[PDB]
């Protein structure tokens, strides 16, 4: 089973108690703040040269390392459901301008074909994941909703306190991670697609 959290307080308090653990060094810290200011903009370029940073510049790369060798203090210690809120790009450039209707609701062809695309297979992403401990405003109007279930000991950090760049209840996942997508749903109200997948590492 994996918790997932309902109540606010409880996640915060959950979030906090974990993060006064981690025992993180100044300059790992340093590279989690300058992270959250730029995340954007960096996962963009892991994407791009597919995890590869030997050929950024020697600044960038000591803070993508320092990141990195951070996450060995930042390990969660449950079974634990994590939240992210995506555009419809995120299903790939043929569904940016076709996943909808123009009332609001998800089109349902397009969300087949989104469930044969994605349904049973693993995604590898490049970048860095920001998730959420719960889906509490912050992916407000997201078509997308991804429910991931992160085993007890996976890398997965509590960032929330850190910076003021960081979001609400943020648990950041390692970059070059793989998930699994177990199902493919519409909400009751058919505005939405629900994704719940498996962590990999």
């Amino acid at each position: 089973t994996y918790q997932e959290f309902t109540n606010i307080d409880q996640a915060k308090a959950w979030g906090n108690a974990q993060y006064k653990k981690y025992g993180l060094s100044k300059s790992e810290k340093e590279a989690i703040v300058s992270y959250t200011k730029s995340a954007s903009e960096i996962n963009g370029k892991l994407r791009q040269n597919k995890g590869v940073i030997n050929g950024f510049p020697s600044n960038l790369i000591k803070q993508v390392e320092l990141l990195d060798k951070s996450f060995n203090k930042m390990k969660t210690p449950e079974n634990i459901m994590l939240f992210r809120g995506d555009d419809p790009a995120y299903l790939g450039t043929e569904f940016q301008n076709t996943l909808l209707n123009s009332n609001g609701t998800i089109n349902k062809t397009a969300f087949e074909k989104a469930k044969a695309k994605f349904l049973n297979k693993d995604r590898l992403e490049y970048g860095y994941i920001s998730t959420s401990l719960m889906n509490v405003s912050q992916f407000a109007g997201r078509p997308i909703i991804t429910k991931f279930k992160v085993a007890k000991g996976s890398k997965a950090g509590y960032i929330d306190p850190i910076s003021a760049f960081a979001g609400a209840l943020e648990m950041l996942l390692p970059r070059h991670s793989t998930y699994h997508i177990d199902d493919m749903r519409l909400s009751s109200d058919g505005k939405q697609i629900i994704i719940t997948a498996t962590m990999m590492g």
